[PDB]
């Protein structure tokens, strides 16, 4: 009853926390990228102004900024993967519950009409077809009526055909 | 008597649940396809702009999107198969009852 | 490859069509059995009446 709303609230709060933390990490990555671009432009400017040991310091500063940027980017990616895991687990649980409902419905239907009942019904159909064929063959036998004269006048009717011809 | 309506209601509710879940899965597949098309166009654009390691990242992103799309598609197909099983079982039960009635008459 | 999928889809549709067609034919055969049994019973009753008269 009320527990379902509590579960939904807990999942939403966990997603909110994870997304907020990812927002902080993206903000820090943006700041690091800003600093790295500023540092690259500054290094180019002072190399225009003629200094190279300072340029070594500048490229070292850009390198450490790039390293920190990469680390925060990977942390944000991991948080994204865990958000995806939460969503995938919720969807999978709902799908399994739907499949279980369908399985319950089909199980009740198959209990009502089993395969044994189907084979019994078809056996009854074939047996009644046999019986109806027996009755229908009894009443339609030409030897009862059509063959009145079985006499050997096949020669005689041949002669009458010759007469007509 | 009244149990027949309850059975019909239960079957209809089960079909509604399965179709709703299939609707969510089709929506997710549509979103994945949207992302994959966006990613392909983006990769072509930045290869126009001259980068290839980024293109490796882009094709990896498209590959994982395609994998997720395939998985949700197969799940939707399985849900469709189970809906078909429910419908086939209902039709088969009705057919068997009709055949039994005819057998009783004959 | 999509054409392989399409021909597979058509094949399963054809299989389901054949199955429902055979089920309909069996139902037709049972309807025919009901009609034949009614006609045969009426014919036997008529023959019995004639036999009684003769």
């Amino acid at each position: 009853n009320w527990l379902f709303g509590k579960k939904r609230k807990e999942d939403a709060d966990a997603l909110a926390t994870l997304k907020g933390q990812q927002n902080r990490l993206q903000a820090e990555a943006r700041n690091l990228e800003r600093q790295s671009d500023e540092q690259k432009i500054l290094a180019s400017k002072m190399l225009k102004a003629g200094n190279k040991a300072g340029a070594r310091q500048a490229l070292k500063r850009r390198a450490v900024f790039m390293k920190r940027l990469n680390t925060v980017h990977n942390t944000a990616m991991n948080l994204q993967a865990q958000i995806d895991s939460i969503q995938t687990a919720t969807s999978t649980a709902e799908t399994v519950k739907a499949m279980e409902l369908g399985t319950k419905v089909v199980g009740e239907k198959i209990k009502t009409v089993s395969p044994e009942r189907t084979e019994r019904v078809m056996d009854s159909v074939m047996e009644q077809r046999d019986q109806i064929e027996m009755m229908t063959e009894a009443l339609s036998d030409p030897s009862l009526s059509e063959g009145i004269l079985d006499f050997e006048d096949d020669a005689a009717i041949d002669e009458q055909l010759a007469q007509l011809e």
